[PDB]
């Protein structure tokens, strides 16, 4: 996939409805069902401090960027077979661009 910067405003609403139940974004924010996402961009998969990941999420062995994030969020278990993230994915390209535009700001 090829990320294109979109609307963080639309992305924020998508995060609220699709992601917030399992994830926080703020620095020092708590783990929930899923890990806190602060600092996710640039970091090795499966490496937030204090969170117990699947071996699949750890050993995916990629650094997160906007393009592999878009691919992941299209269909999480297809990109990371073995994942325990129970999210079906955002099939729509604009949704992923907007979400990721938001995530870049919100987890900085
Ligand atoms: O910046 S905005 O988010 O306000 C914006 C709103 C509209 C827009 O048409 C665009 C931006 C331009 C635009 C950008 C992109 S992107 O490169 O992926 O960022 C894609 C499109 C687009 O028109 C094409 C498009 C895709 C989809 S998808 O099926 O979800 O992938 C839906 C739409 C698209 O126009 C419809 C649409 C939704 C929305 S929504 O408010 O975000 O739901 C605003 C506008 C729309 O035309 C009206
Ligand atoms: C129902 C729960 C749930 C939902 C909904 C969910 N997630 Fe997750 N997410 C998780 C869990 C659990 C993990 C850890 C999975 C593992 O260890 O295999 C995870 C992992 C991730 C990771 C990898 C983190 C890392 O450090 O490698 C990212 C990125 C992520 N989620 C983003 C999102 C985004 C963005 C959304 C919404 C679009 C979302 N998630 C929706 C539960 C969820």
């Amino acid at each position: 996939t090829e990320f294109k910067a979109g609307s963080a405003k639309k992305g924020a609403t998508l995060f609220k409805t699709e992601c917030l139940q399992c994830h926080t974004v703020e620095k020092g924010g708590p783990h929930k069902v899923g890990p806190n996402l602060h600092g996710i961009f640039g970091r090795h998969s499966g490496q937030a401090e204090g969170y117990s990941y699947t071996d699949a999420n750890i050993k995916k062995n990629v650094l997160w960027d906007e393009n592999n994030m878009s691919e992941y969020l299209t269909n999480p278990k297809k990109y990371i077979p073995g994942t325990k993230m129970a999210f079906g994915g955002l099939k729509k390209e604009k949704d992923r661009n907007d979400l990721i535009t938001y995530l870049k700001k919100a987890c900085e």
